């Protein structure tokens, strides 16, 4: 682990350069706490370790869901491994629920007003005059060049809109824990290699408010030591008992709260290049996936028997039903399980027109849903494990994101062409 | 005409009461200037009468538009009939180009940014601390109650989308005369008897900024009285030459600058009811709309005479066909025109299906389109002659407003049933 010369050195960490790695460098944490721009500053054993955990298993949350991260790996108790990036000296703030510096610039809103969607703000960093809020117009008048990407227009909209899916994501990951994730500061950087603007400094106990049970009075993050009178070292203990309570439960954010299944039941092996399709698509929101060959037409007492294998284990199931022409696999499945059933047929322009009625009109007491498209059908299944998996959900989030910022990508290229 | 008790009275206006009119109120000008919350304050002779010719004229033209607003008419030269409001204490900016006070707030931010859309700022109404910018949130929390009406997100979401509404119409509605709207001030009441929040106050020159051919330097407002380093009688001469160059030119925004036509084509008098509703609907816009019978198939000699005759008078032309069955007159009159020309086919569900073809697919060399609803058909003529007249945009986008405003109320009833 070849360490270079010192890059940047801040209040909380330091980054060096690696000179085995190109592009890569490692920010190592300090066992320093700081906050406001006087003399609030304290050394505080074990917080490197405690702030590297938290930004690490974070990170990976984060990059497992689909956001653009600046992280390579941990690399030690108090260190972490990154790609290179040049930062946007903005901090990205997103509120659920209003308190703080949001109070102070909007008198007469009270402790506790819900943001929906979830509100965003810029502060520009300048500790000399106490980092004031910007508006996007500020921003953009900036013309602010780094690793040679202008940010416009189309850059602020990205991290303006990844700021709210990166909140959403902490926000639902914290849930099962009974923690309110009431707001955040975060900021980006532009990959010196890629060009990409990616999430990147860290996210610890300093980046966010995190109220157990939404209590504030049994709030776990920094806010514990900005609002001490006086730092005594019978403080600072609270303080650090505060960080470790979060260190102690991060790791668990990682964790699946709830199995998952797709069960792909297919008339015919014919089928089998369409089912292939749902199974690796299913594949990219992290959730297991069976192929079965069953005919409710020719073997309907094998299609009963092979649903109660599925139906009997505890396994959360959807059962995704395959089957082209006359389509009676779906509607014998959802009238015989208390489980969603999607027929997602395999239809072709030659008799699809024809073929699509028998899975959309049913009998009465048939649930079964049709969904044409075969990476849909399992995008529709992940939405459903969604409401009872954080990972799931973390997934489909990000994918919102990343499809609306590859649109805003092919704008910027296809306006080209209109100069 | 008799006067009331003195009900409110301001810097350059003052509200009186009509016995003889319940619910009505007199809005008198006053030959006064201000500006700030200091001692820059003038008598100015004609000054009245600009202001209630302005706010006369300008009220007219948005509630013509469609534009809900406390104006019933003027009353003499210097005052105007309104219905009573009560009025909610907040100034509505709306800007299309930054200068003014959004530069000192966003410092970075260069004169002549655009806002695409157009930006809508909040200040509360106090002359004591200058008219401070509120948040939407700081309004809301605000719990502010007039003539009944509790003002919360409806409200809010209501008075912010027509103040971008109206601020559109008026920059449309300046174009033709070369004036650019740079930003304007409004202030919107609840109407004592109806109860539905409308545009109120007034909008004089006091309310705008008006640059003719977009130069600052050109300026015609009150900015030009602002901007005096020292009120001399020389520097209030001009002051006064600004407003009545506005004032001499405002009555020009109620006038058509384009004729504007459509002709309904019909095969058989038994689709006259279809035809009647187009006819209607183009009333709505203030569009002059024709009924004719011609037959492409029985009497093609003679459509093609009737197309001359509305091709030759130089009047701007809408043609819609209006044919059941194998519509051939649309594509006939395409093919024959360089107007434009639509199909308002009257489908019925009996055959609409077969049809509707006859429309759509077209040979080469024809722009033909199709509109099925005759009321559709009406509003994409009206779109037609919007781009060459402020009048009829005025319409459509006072109607986009005023069908969003609809559904705002729509789900606040429904959200009741909820609870
Ligand atoms: N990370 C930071 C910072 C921050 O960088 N603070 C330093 C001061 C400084 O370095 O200048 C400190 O006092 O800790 N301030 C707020 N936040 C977070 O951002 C969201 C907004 O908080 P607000 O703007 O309401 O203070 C909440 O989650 C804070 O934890
Ligand atoms: N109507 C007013 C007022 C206003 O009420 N002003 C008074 C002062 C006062 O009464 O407190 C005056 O100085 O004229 N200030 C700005 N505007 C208009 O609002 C938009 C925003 O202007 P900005 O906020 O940039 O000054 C532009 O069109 C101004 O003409
Ligand atoms: N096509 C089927 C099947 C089946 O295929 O098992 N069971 C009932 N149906 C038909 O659906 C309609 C609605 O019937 P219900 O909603 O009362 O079951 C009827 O015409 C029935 O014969
Ligand atoms: N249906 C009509 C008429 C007409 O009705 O006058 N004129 C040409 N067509 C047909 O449209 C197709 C496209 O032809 P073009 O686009 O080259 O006119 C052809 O098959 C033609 O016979």
């Amino acid at each position: 682990l070849n360490i270079g010369k010192k890059l940047y050195e801040g209040k909380t960490k330091e980054v060096y350069e690696l000179l085995d790695s190109p592009g890569k460098v490692l920010l190592q944490s300090k066992d320093q706490i700081t906050a406001g721009n006087a003399a609030r500053k304290n050394h505080l054993e074990g917080k490197a370790a405690i702030s590297n955990k938290i930004t690490s298993c974070i990170f990976q949350l984060l990059q497992e869901a689909g956001i653009k991260t600046a992280f390579t790996r941990k690399c030690g108790e108090t260190a972490f491994i990154a790609p290179q990036c040049e930062m946007i000296p903005i901090e990205w703030v997103c509120r659920r629920i209003a308190t703080g510096s949001f109070l102070k610039r909007n008198p007469g809103v009270k402790e506790g007003y819900k943001f929906y969607p979830p509100k965003v703000e810029l502060f520009f960093k300048d500790d000399a005059n106490n980092d004031p809020q910007w508006s996007e117009e500020q921003l953009i008048a900036a013309k602010f060049c780094f690793a040679g990407l202008l940010i416009g227009q189309t850059e602020v909209d990205i991290m303006s809109h990844a700021t709210q899916a990166i909140f959403e994501i902490l926000e639902k990951s914290w849930l099962p824990q009974n923690c309110t994730l009431v707001d955040m500061k975060i900021e980006f950087g532009v990959d010196v290699t890629t060009k990409e603007i990616v999430l990147a400094d860290v996210i610890d106990n300093d980046s966010w408010r995190l109220w157990p049970s939404g209590d504030r009075s049994q709030q776990k993050d920094k806010q514990s030591y900005r609002d001490l009178k006086e730092v005594t070292p019978e403080g600072l203990q609270m303080v650090k008992k505060n960080f470790e309570w979060v260190a102690e439960r991060v790791e668990l954010l990682l964790k699946s709260e709830s199995q998952c299944r797709v069960v792909v039941l297919m008339g015919s092996t014919s089928d089998l290049g369409h089912c292939e399709k749902i199974k690796k698509a299913c594949g990219n929101f992290g959730i297991p996936c069976e192929l079965r060959v069953t005919s409710a037409h020719k073997g309907p007492d094998e299609t009963l028997r092979i649903k109660a294998e599925y139906e009997g284990d505890g396994i959360p199931t959807v059962f995704v039903a395959v089957a082209g022409r006359s389509n009676g696999l779906g509607p014998v499945m959802s009238g015989n399980t208390a489980y969603p059933v999607i027929s997602c047929p395999p239809l072709t322009p030659d008799w699809g027109v024809q073929d699509v009625w028998s899975s959309l009109r049913l009998p009465s007491g048939l649930g079964c849903s049709t969904v044409l498209s075969p990476e849909g059908s399992a995008q529709f299944a992940a939405q459903i494990f969604g409401l009872s998996n954080h990972l799931v959900w973390s997934k489909l989030r990000a994918s919102i994101l990343n499809t609306w910022i590859s649109l805003k990508q092919a704008d910027k290229k296809i306006r080209e062409c209109n100069l």
